[PDB]
């Protein structure tokens, strides 16, 4: 009843990679390697790097999961809040409920799980382009974590999996997410506060 975030390489290496965007007010997307978590406003473009140390074989794919960080929450699905799962702003792939989509991928797929009811959205692995080390794919955050009867000022990670072609585990990693007005100044204020601790 809740998903696994232990983070695993498997046998490929596999792990991600963010790109180093820095806290100017201005930012639209963040990460915080002291605090593991990054930081990005509303339905804006996400950059998250793949990376393996070999290539992993055909039919592989990559999953993305939301789930609450507190163990007190982490049972509840994570969802769109009651506003934004009615606001019509599909792009003709992803359900309306769905917290995370990937951007500019037409073989994305969208889960909603049959059993557990979580919601996940799973890309193939494609090989990174030629002068390229990594793949790097695209999510979009569709509610602030402040949305009322959503998320509610709740926490979430994001869990990160690759799978094989029958959907075992093959490797995993995570972060948390802040979906916010001001990722780069949130960035700054809560590295203080880990700093002052
Ligand atoms: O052949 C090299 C190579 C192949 C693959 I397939 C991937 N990959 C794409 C999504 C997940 C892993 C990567 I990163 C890579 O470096
Ligand atoms: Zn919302």
């Amino acid at each position: 009843s809740v998903p696994s975030q232990k983070t695993y390489q498997g046998s490929y290496g596999f792990r991600l990679g963010f790109l180093h965007s820095g806290t100017a007010k201005s930012v639209t997307c963040t990460y915080s390697p002291a605090l593991n978590k990054l930081f990005c406003q509303l339905a804006k473009t996400c950059p998250v790097q793949l990376w393996v140390d070999s290539t992993p074989p055909p039919g592989t794919r990559v999953r993305a999961m939301a789930i609450y960080k507190q163990s007190q929450h982490m049972t509840e699905v994570v969802r769109r809040c009651p506003h934004h799962e009615r606001c019509s702003d599909s792009d003709g792939l992803a359900p309306p409920q769905h917290l995370i989509r990937v951007e500019g991928n037409l073989r994305a797929e969208y889960l909603d799980d049959r059993n557990t009811f979580r919601h996940s959205v799973v890309v193939p692995c494609e090989p990174p382009e030629v002068g390229s080390d990594c793949t790097t794919i695209h999510y979009n955050y569709m509610c602030y974590s402040s949305c009322m009867g959503g998320m509610n000022r709740r926490p979430i990670l994001t869990i990160i999996t690759l799978e094989d072609s029958s959907g075992n585990l093959l490797g995993r990693d995570s972060f948390e997410v802040r979906v916010c007005a001001c990722p780069g100044r949130d960035r700054r204020t809560e590295e203080e506060n880990l700093r002052k601790k």
